[PDB]
């Protein structure tokens, strides 16, 4: 989905 | 956001993993106090005095990161080529520390709650007690019940004084219309009665998985909700505008065409169509080509995060 | 879903695969016995005595997940840097255990239901004669068929009997109407009578595709009833409450709503929709919204699992 | 789907690719005649004679891959840490052989047609018949023609003439109507004349995309037509055997509901819908609901194979 | 898009990477001037005279797409197992020279309209003024309103004015009905005025990428435009070609099936439906699933276009 | 009217 975790969390 | 990284020009060491070899400067090692590498009191264990190298019989492949670690001072992100189970046991090993490891992690009576001591029976009871509520409601607005309303408001009221949060605000809101029981008002009362539908969000956890889906893609709510509000105002002008030109116009004006311009741009369909010209006919083709388009678009961004709570809470 | 791993302090060796060395001492090795490297009888025809080494002429990227098996004891996870064939073929060289081969296969007459030795021309009879017991139940039911009909029967009969699961459930109950045959029971006969056309899931592959994804989504699916059911409770509520302040009421009760509140989430399209005044119109418009998103969140995980079944079978 | 591997007992070299060392023994080497390592004439010029090393220097990554053709025999597939282009000059270099870059890359006058020699006067004259064509047909069915019509038809067998695949055959069948020019003959060859727009799929690349998707989708649309079929004949019994308990039939058979039932699964919209009653409206929703989930099934292995075809014509 | 590979036949060096060792031709590494690696005097400090190498205490999993860089002489890409991040550190520690980086980044008063200053009220001054004006203009089709939308179109060419792309045309097309003012000159100008809607674009970034999709995504707008039509021209001349037998013929001609192929197509619903035949509904349900194919295909690609323009904002 | 939002992966 993210590569590097995008938007990752809050 | 920011970090530091070791410079260069003293003493050179050689660290074995599984006889993968890395030679790394004592200044980077020495950047992080504690750890398995950065003291010498826990590397003389695995230190060779024969080789003069750190042997450490461990998976080759998570060592780049652990090392980068040290080489980044501060910056520790598991590579895309192992799952996360390996990774997680390599830095309890090493012992990164408590702060980096659960920084980490991030980037990866009162019995009535609780489902246990066999008092699930209780919940049970509850959803029961919910579901009745909601039948009650919806046969009595067909055209007694409220003897039975009044049981399901009193189950609630001694639910919520036992358990005494959105939920909870919820629990206090299916109370409020019969404790208060312009005719505005009463409609407006008895409308809000439907609420008790969203106590469920205590038992089910789809319902609770939707709810955290909502909150977390409220700026994407409200980007679909303004894309329809240009699109309605649009289309229903420019609809409006070119059935001006009749003798019987089937729109007496922009508002009124809100809701067939609503109804085409969400493909649900406006019923009766005949009346409409030509150009309002294509009008509306190009509305509904625009409302698919712009229903399509945003939709994709809440469903991912819906699937991503969904994954993670099972 | 514990795993133990190997405790430094006995002689450790070089295990060469391609030029890249591998170093581990004995004990890791002889945390599994049996095997190419875990007893010495399997492994002395590739060891060199010249060099001391270990020599195994493979490839060198799938090696690393060998010896972490090793290292790990017992936690066999695939690198994902190869294809699925080159490591299928690397576990059974070292046999590293045939029970452990078996839980990595999921962690990535008679004669006439197979299709074989001229059987399929029995299959081609069953599906035209399936087929055409269908075309003449639907005929039967337009404003003679009996016949057909028990010939239909009979041979139905005949291949659950050559035959004596779900589907031999479905077989049964293709028969039980016929050997049946107040007015709600025989309506209800009647109706289950349709149930014929599921006998095509011996044949087709598609539809037993879909069923296991059906049987495989029963969460999936149980939410998405429970969103709709939520949904509609909700939006036939609040459209009741908006036109119970008019003359004319369009809806009678909230259950008389519930048929638009369905139709209006899964934007099929109630028809009729004048006489609802501005309040209905706005929540219609709600309830269309709300029904594209609760329609849209939990679809794509059904369409993910039939899709990896789909693929799965061809 | 099978190849020999090498096994150990003779003479073995080294490959030093930039400091990545490679060993393996010549009867690896010796199973592939010919190429660049097979023979030993185009490998000395890489040999060191000093260090007793062949001396490669390309990128290390890509060298695995190289070095698995020889380890399996006659397999290859790339590793996935490089570009295409990457591992292209990288196979081109060690010159495996022609068959082998063929078997890689699968796994991976008459100036009208082909637009240069400025004829692209010529397409944009045929698009512009075909328009007209069209346009013509679309007037002549309104409330003179006949010359434009014969023009265009006139253009299009010239076109054909000299030109002399299923584009050709629609070549062919866009004159058949005209050349051959009881009531439904005439009805289906006034029918089958609009094939012309067809046409369009000699100078559009979309058009050819979409054709080329729907044949390499032919599966998965026979598999959607069987989904719909099955659906629309369950709820076409359903609803009719639901709804036949009144004395008003909404449905008079079951052959009546096919539309209805389509409309509903395929969410277009019946439109009115007042005389069913409670159970049929039931009915309907169920309809509703597992239309949206059938159509929804299998559309994402269609829009997938056209995103491929798209992406790799453009 | 060509790039050049060092050839053998002068002297062989060797650079250690955190405990990697790589061996690359001198001639490589003079290949690319200034940086570094091409020059000695930049590499000097690094270099380890006792071992006969140069120690570089960096990221190793990275050195590979750096010295691939210097190996294609020319051609610099990440392999996908490091963050961007990562990557972007490495290289300018070895600083490659701007004029190879530029072509990196995209590998993967006038106080007015910058928000800030306290000017945040201007733009929430404006914001509500041009929901004022469509309210207005909203409230004027109904069955006074002249006085606040000459208020707003002061404040519109005000703006304007003082400020003096494509939302500079907008603000102007915003007035323009207002300075002008057959019936269809008329029809059309009021219309048109409709499009002070589309002045939210300055200030709402989520329409921006909008925008910005439409814009990059136009080839796919075609396409769908094209199967839209091609779909409803087919289907029309089926269905009325199905009807055109019965004395009392539901649709006149092809055009007039037109409405009901695009409502079809689009499931929207035509409505009344019962007058139709059993080959105009079977022309419709293969009209309905046509329409649902043929839009379903061509819209994963807006919507990826669009996400990424979300992701990126 | 928008739950043909699919994506890559599935293998
Ligand atoms: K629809
Ligand atoms: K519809």
């Amino acid at each position: 989905a993210a590569v590097a975790g995008l938007y990752g969390l809050g």
